């Protein structure tokens, strides 16, 4: 039915995500950060974009709404390391949680939402939003499970008119990812499956 590329996408988006709040920056180099999570584990997260280069310094607190690149490890020194990519923002919370205006259209027909979570963070990395949206599409709307649901896009429109969008037939371009956005400044989020 589907082609090998769609199978890669399905595997990536069907899996969950790693979530850690109030993590602390242990080190910040070009393209990566070493973070100590409150539970003890270390997170070594890579940032392949010049447009999104985290400037948090040692000691600063961050939130991780990232995704793992490979299996976690137990090192000889008894440390537990996570290997993730992107998904680092500040710890600012919204006064009250808000539900983002998501509209899905499958083959032109409006498809209702199921289990769409409310958010409480002031800012979320675009990569985080990408998988939240895509995960909803894969688990509730069958995206990537059959050849008749393998294309489309999602578009986020900001209060000021600027838009962000990703092509649902390709993997998210981490390499050119823009900085996290204030979710309370989002006008609409549209997703369409071809």
């Amino acid at each position: 039915s589907t082609n090998d590329n769609i199978k890669d996408l399905l595997d990536w988006y069907s899996s969950g995500s790693d979530t850690f709040t109030n993590s602390e920056v242990l080190d910040n180099s070009l393209g990566s950060m070493r973070i100590k999570n409150t539970d003890g584990s270390i997170s070594l997260i890579i940032f392949p974009s010049p447009y999104y280069s985290p400037a948090f310094t040692k000691g600063e607190k961050v939130d991780l709404n990232t995704k793992r690149t490979k299996k976690s490890q137990h090192t000889s020194e008894g440390t537990y390391i996570h290997f993730q990519i992107s998904g680092v923002t500040n710890t600012e919370k919204l006064p009250t949680p808000i539900e983002l205006p998501l509209k899905v259209k499958v083959h032109g027909k409006d498809s209702p939402l199921k289990y769409w979570p409310k958010f409480d963070k002031k800012q979320l990395a675009i990569s985080t939003l990408d998988f939240e949206i895509r995960h909803q599409l894969t688990q509730t709307h069958g995206l990537y499970r059959s050849s008749d649901k393998t294309g489309g896009y999602w578009k986020i429109t900001m209060n000021d008119g600027s838009t962000y969008q990703s092509d649902l037939s390709k993997k998210f371009e981490y390499n050119t990812e823009k900085p996290p956005i204030n979710i309370d400044e989002i006008k609409t989020i549209e997703a369409e499956i071809n």
